[PDB]
């Protein structure tokens, strides 16, 4: 099967969702051998804001795209068709300002298609996702699961992956990051735990 | 006073909240002939994604910054100081794919600045932007407000605008406009009628 890696984090190598996030993966194969695992750093290689541009470019044929819309057009396509292609998707998801990083969010606008990954149904609107699994490694200063001020950051992720259909969801968790070494040390090796023996 | 105007909407013409965000202005400045406003189109003049290289500037003292790192440094610079010197916001926010523009967030990120808009004490974290007037122009295509799916638009604002002190806020709210052309009137009309004798 396809495993498509996420990482959002700006922080590189002292970053908790990619260490996290690694670990999850490096568990994944362990567990299965002959998983394919494709990776996409969004900070690294930061997708286009969702634009006018973005959206004229989808409305325009290719043989009439001047270069920019062939780039927009591009990038629209190989994002979404990866993660159509990914039967797990694991994503690194820190808190940046009380919600997720706009490098995650420009790829959610890319891979929340109508006709591919949802659809609009005379019923309503109904996600096509549902064979995918996904783990979400969400990392956070504070800590504000099920608070008010967790509202655009876990919340958010799981109406989005909810909306598309995803049903088979685990949240490796790090929390209250901010709250000194001690604090911090216990909630990776809590999550390390979870990812040894409460996942595969 | 002087009053930023903020619209993020990748629509142009197309767009209800710029169209909103508009009449609100217009309507201000009736109440106020002396105010001074300020236009910031987020989506037109796009803010780059919040990086690692935005972190790395900060750090870096100007005389040593490459042509990157004043790009940045100097981004981060002006849309902090016009929201510091701002003392009413108009916000024009959509709600694309469950939460706002990456474009409104990207500037989130550049004015939510320890310090700044907002303080860490040894008693904890307080806003600092109590003295602003924040109207948030809020549109969106299906009805969520006060429902789960609604996490990532206004709640998430609510929350952030909390967080840097805004206790005055007013919502100015266009929902359900996605349920054909005369709900879609209403939700506008009915915008227009708050903007006209709920305001000011």
């Amino acid at each position: 099967m396809k495993l498509l890696h996420i990482d959002s984090s700006i922080l590189g190598d002292n970053s908790a969702s990619r260490q996290l996030s690694r670990e999850v993966v490096e568990a994944w194969k362990a567990a299965d051998p002959s998983v394919e695992v494709v990776y996409r750093d969004l900070a690294a290689d930061a997708i286009a804001h969702f634009s006018a541009a973005t959206l004229v470019a989808a409305g325009t044929p290719e043989d009439v795209r001047d270069a920019a819309q062939a780039f927009e057009a591009k990038l629209s396509a190989e994002t979404l068709e990866e993660f159509l292609a990914a039967d797990a998707v694991v994503i690194g998801a820190p808190m940046y300002n009380f919600t997720v990083p706009t490098q995650l969010k420009a790829w959610i606008d890319r891979v929340a298609v109508a006709g591919k990954t949802f659809r609009y149904t005379e019923a309503g609107p109904q996600g096509l996702c549902g064979n995918k699994k996904v783990v979400l490694v969400s990392t956070a200063g504070g800590l504000h699961a099920g608070q008010p001020t967790g509202a655009g950051h876990e919340d958010f992720l799981k109406v989005f992956l909810g909306f598309i259909g995803i049903t088979d969801l685990e949240i490796v968790r790090a929390h209250g990051l901010a709250y000194g070494p001690e604090q911090r040390s216990q909630a990776i090796d809590a999550a390390q735990a979870q990812i040894a023996s409460e996942l595969f």
